[PDB]
């Protein structure tokens, strides 16, 4: 689902929609949400609503718009998971970062903005959140369950503002050696935090997932809100 009429234009003239949640009160910091491989779906709707309830405005851009506008896949359906994996395989990460940078610029200019913008990414969005933190577009970045972080360690010293990462300890995408590489690499830059959730799998914070772990999701989410709170006026 996207908000009708919202259109954000990127570096190369590509435009895309977004689901937008205005804040309960103005002004407010704005959180750009980088979605999973499944697009702007029920979990994104829940995430916008949650951040609005917590004193933010939120903007979830349609990152699959270069491939197919309005992707909103339900992870309960095998056919829809299959379409998501096909979209991910083809997804241009660099163009994703560009679209997120455009969404952040859009977020800064919203009429109720207090001048501060954060980014929170899940899955696909978690890996994009690290890349955006390296570019420095945002005031604070958060990434849940990003894949392939161990292949981006050269970017650790590029991070110049705080970024927080939540990672499952039983995430098959991040096996023991990868976890070790990420832990040692990220540890060199005190602007970064990486927290591991022992006993929790890849989608431990996604409501409805068979991977969901309430205790872990609760702790990660509490940490996220405490990390974002300094952006509030």
């Amino acid at each position: 689902m996207l908000t009708e009429g919202i259109s954000i234009q990127s570096y190369d003239g590509h435009t895309f929609g977004a689901l937008v949640g205005s804040p309960a009160k103005a002004p407010a910091p704005v959180i750009v949400i980088a979605h999973e491989i499944l697009g702007v779906n029920a979990f994104m709707r829940e995430t916008v609503s949650w951040l609005v309830d917590q004193g933010y405005a939120a903007v979830c851009p349609d990152l699959h718009a270069r491939q197919a506008p309005g992707t909103a896949l339900d992870p309960q359906d095998e056919a829809q998971r299959e379409q998501a994996y096909k979209l991910w395989q083809a997804f241009d990460m660099e163009a994703g970062v560009g679209d997120l940078e455009a969404a952040i610029r859009y977020a800064r200019h919203l009429p109720y903005s207090n001048g501060k913008v954060g980014l929170v990414g899940y899955s696909l969005g978690g890996a994009l959140a690290f890349l955006v933190a390296a570019k420095g577009c945002v005031d604070r970045a958060v990434g849940y369950c990003g894949v392939g972080l161990e292949k981006q360690l050269d970017k650790v010293p590029e991070v110049k503002h705080p970024a927080l990462f939540h990672m499952g300890g039983q995430d098959h995408f991040v096996p023991a050696p990868s976890r070790q590489l990420i832990t040692e690499g990220f540890g060199a830059n005190p602007l970064l935090q990486v927290h591991w959730y022992e006993g929790a799998g890849h989608s431990f914070a996604r409501t409805g997932s068979s991977d969901y772990v309430a205790s872990a999701a609760a702790l990660a989410n509490e940490r996220t809100l405490d990390f974002l709170a300094p952006l509030q006026s």
